[PDB]
């Protein structure tokens, strides 16, 4: 009557940044029957059973893993197991991977996929339970397991109170009231984001540290920002703990840099473009103290080459590897709006001039001052250019104008609100033809392209002001708001309301990996008062607040790629085409490749969903799914809960489109806007983060400097040297793939379900991605597409290749928002 099992676990030390202790009575497992119930309808529980011996002759073991044999005594009254309890009596937690049971049931083997930290049993209010890898919608749960299933969800929700501890597995919501630190200084006070019409915002994971003394609305600071324990990913190699790098950069490296500048040991400013290129050629000389702080730190020490004493050297950014000056071309400036770090803002223009929606009673006349007759449209008239759908724009006027006055009152910030007009040439590339620089009470200056004279320098500076607008929008809205922040409410709701058993849990959760973790470190170090963003980007203390203003207009159903392209007027609906949209910029790289990835994900979801839902009524009647979606909208994105565009989740089609959008955001959208940051932005001149002065007026020294030394004029206008060093370091981290990444088309365990049809559908998805990759390779070797896919910088657009090796690769689509 003995069942042979094998436990697989990793001791804590293998995942941090003696095996015989596990034997004896150190760790007990108890089996739980799925087929035989006690008087109260609950699956019968087996006796405490302890680990018996170390299994060294197991071939499939991975790095840092160890397998223990175990033998349960399980007689005929006990039925067939479908779960188990585990109790750790050791003082130290360990990471459990799996339990395998041999020669039991009509399937011969029973597998339990666990992947969880198991802390001392005294620390938990209820015993840890794990389920076999059989998928069940709620109405199909074996009756003896129904109460276990519901109780485990109750456990994951908690009661909405208390300070969360490192071993809690409690998923709940709170507002972004943790970024300000008013108890340290009223200068570090920040508005609460979320829970009001003034500052709407997605919710984040609740931590419960308690209010500050100066502001009962704001959460007290802490040394560790809690995430539910299994979201706090360990790593076999310390260099893969990229998420901790931003914390070390803020707390340790930044102060060290500042000390070297306060000491005036290095020059405070760049003086020529060569001073910037030196950062990746010969490097920068720093004091020994500052070098000796860097080289021992995990993650940080990988970001730089050093001799260990004085010289620090950054890697050469892709954007310059082929040509050092090509970034300055009008061609590259336009091309990066469809193939760069932020490819998803450019709009079609259907009327001219562009109009503002700003209330004139406050902002006065905001209508564009660009005149059609001033534009060189390669011989076209405006009527023809509009009629052929060749006129586009990048328009940061209405978004920035409400903030320009506040920003320009800062000591070292000056910005314009910008509009850029772009013309689609007959060779299929974009030509910038005007930039409008606006200030509030509006004052507008139109700047036209010029290659000679002082006017050419003014045009170069005008482009820098545009890219400062675009860099702040990319980081805070395209990247931080649309991916990281928008996703976290769905992570929370999934764990609160979908069992580990649920088919949609298994479909979705791989795409949540590390999301909560990186976000919690980001709230602590990246978007906090006086943190990395506020110090390196233009809007300073207004940065995160601006993203709340944009969230007012966020529409979940406009995050689907075809809907986004139509809403921005860069595509039209066309049922004759393979994807149902025709691109008005034919070669648009981000969009063309993205549509291929979108379609592959759609095929996967539309195949998986019908395996578990036959008809619309099956979706309606899934109580876990209905509670999941209700809470995700009404709590997680609760400030938008009354908008009419939320899907209702009443149909197979509804469920499909919800899962498809979530997977798209977490994988390919995030990848496209994240992994190009250092490749394009590692040259600060190409992607400035801040501007520090307005255009010089005629007759001043600054204007004469502009005539005689355009490089100095440029560098005086953009990000200063010290914030440049900090910013380059952060985007190098963010642009790096860890070696334990899980990419789109892959999963961390081959046994996540017993359902062979689901596994076959998943294999088909992976094979499709490989086929797509070969298609994208061919696109990048097609000479007729080199204008937009490579450009003057000769950089092939690989950000939507699905696969990648580790490192700073400018390719690869992770499953999730993992960095
Ligand atoms: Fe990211």
């Amino acid at each position: 009557h003995k069942i042979k099992g094998t436990v697989v676990l990793m001791p804590k030390n293998e995942l941090e940044v003696n095996l015989n202790a596990f034997l004896g009575r150190s760790v007990s497992l108890q089996l739980i029957s799925a087929t035989k119930a006690d008087a109260h309808g609950k699956g019968k529980v087996g006796k405490d059973t302890f680990l018996e011996g170390i299994n060294t002759s197991l071939p499939t073991l991975g790095a840092g893993e160890s397998a223990f044999n175990i033998h349960f005594e399980w007689d005929g009254s006990m039925g067939i197991p479908g779960a188990f309890y585990i109790k750790n009596y050791m003082q130290v937690e360990f990471f459990l991977k799996s339990l395998t049971l041999e020669a039991i049931s009509n399937q011969g083997t029973i597998r339990f996929v666990c992947n969880s930290w198991v802390y001392n049993t005294k620390l938990y209010k209820s015993v840890r339970i794990f389920f076999a890898n059989h998928t069940y919608v709620p109405s199909e749960t074996p009756a003896p397991l129904v109460e276990y299933r519901e109780e485990e969800l109750k456990s994951l929700r908690g009661n909405g109170t208390g300070e969360r501890k490192e071993y809690d597995r409690i998923y709940d919501y709170d507002v972004y009231n943790d970024l300000g630190n008013p108890d340290k200084s009223e200068k570090l006070a920040r508005p609460v984001l979320g829970g009001s019409s003034t500052f709407p915002y997605p919710r984040r994971g609740r931590t419960g540290r308690g209010p500050t003394v100066t502001d009962p609305n704001t959460e007290k600071q802490g040394e560790v920002f809690y995430v539910p324990r299994d979201e706090n990913l360990g790593h076999l190699k310390s260099k893969d703990a990229l998420e901790i790098g931003t914390k070390s950069l803020s707390q340790i490296v930044q102060p060290a840099f500042e000390s070297a500048f306060d000491l005036k040991s290095t020059p405070i400013e760049f003086h020529s473009f060569q001073d910037v290129h030196d950062l990746y050629e010969g490097g920068i000389k720093l004091p020994r103290d500052v070098i000796s702080t860097i080289i021992p730190l995990p993650v940080i020490k990988e970001l730089y080459r050093t001799d260990g004493q004085h010289i620090l050297k950054f890697p050469q950014p892709h954007v310059v590897q082929v040509s050092q000056s090509a970034w300055m071309t009008d061609e590259e400036f336009a091309r990066e709006m469809i193939a760069g770090v932020n490819p998803c803002v450019i709009r079609g223009l259907e009327e001219f001039p562009p109009k503002s929606n700003l209330d004139p009673a406050i902002y006065g006349d905001q209508s564009s001052k660009i005149t059609a007759d001033s534009l060189d449209l390669d011989g076209y008239t405006m009527d023809e250019a509009l009629g052929s759908r060749r006129l586009f724009m990048l328009d940061y006027h209405d978004i920035f104008m409400p903030y320009v006055r506040q920003i320009n009152q800062l000591n070292s910030a000056k910005t314009y609100a910008t509009r850029t007009i772009l013309f689609l040439r007959e060779d299929g590339t974009l030509k910038p033809v005007a930039i409008e620089l606006s200030l509030p009470h509006a004052v507008s200056q139109v700047v036209l392209p010029a290659k000679e004279g002082v006017e050419s320098t003014i045009w170069l500076l005008a482009k820098a002001y545009v890219i400062v607008n675009d860099s702040c929008y990319h980081q805070l809205m395209s990247h931080w708001l649309n991916t990281h922040a928008a996703m976290e409410p769905f992570v929370i709701a999934t764990h609160r309301h979908l069992s580990v058993l649920h088919p949609i849990y298994k479909l979705l959760t791989p795409h949540y990996r590390n999301n909560m973790n990186i976000n919690a470190l980001a709230r602590q170090s990246a978007i906090n008062a006086n943190g990395i963003i506020e110090t390196t980007f233009l809007p300073s203390k207004y940065s995160v607040e601006m993203s709340s203003a944009v969230y007012k207009n966020w529409v979940f159903t406009d995050q689907a790629l075809p809907a986004d392209l139509i809403k921005r007027g860069v595509a039209i609906k066309d049922p004759s085409t393979p994807h149902g949209v025709r691109l008005l910029i034919e070669d648009y790289p981000y969009a063309a490749d993205g549509l291929e990835i979108w379609a592959a994900i759609k095929t996967w979801v539309q195949e998986y969903v019908p395996l578990y839902y036959a008809r619309d009524d099956d979706v309606k009647n899934d109580s876990e799914l209905q509670h999941w979606w209700k809470e995700a909208v009404e709590k997680g994105h609760g400030d938008l809960k009354d908008k009419p565009w939320w899907p209702k989740l009443q149909t197979l089609e509804d469920l499909v489109e919800v899962c498809l959008i979530i997977i798209w955001i977490a994988s390919a959208l995030h990848a496209a806007v994240n992994f190009g940051q250092y490749p394009y932005g590692g040259l600060i001149m190409n992607r400035p983060t801040a501007s520090r002065r307005l255009l010089p007026e005629k007759g001043t020294p600054e204007y004469e400097e502009m005539i005689n030394n355009h490089e100095k004029a440029y560098l005086r206008t953009i990000t200063s040297k010290l914030p440049t060093l900090i910013s380059l370091s952060v985007i190098e981290i963010l642009s790096t793939h860890a070696s334990d990444e899980v990419y789109l088309g892959q999963r961390d365990n081959p046994h996540w379900t017993s359902d062979s049809k689901a596994l076959q559908a998943f294999q088909k998805f992976g094979n499709k991605l490989k086929e797509i990759e070969e298609k994208l390779v061919r696109r990048n070797n097609d000479p007729s597409l080199q204008g937009n896919r490579l450009g003057p910088v000769q950089l092939p657009y690989t950000l939507l290749y699905p696969s990648s090796e580790e490192g700073l690769t400018f390719r690869g689509i992770p499953n999730s928002i993992s960095i």
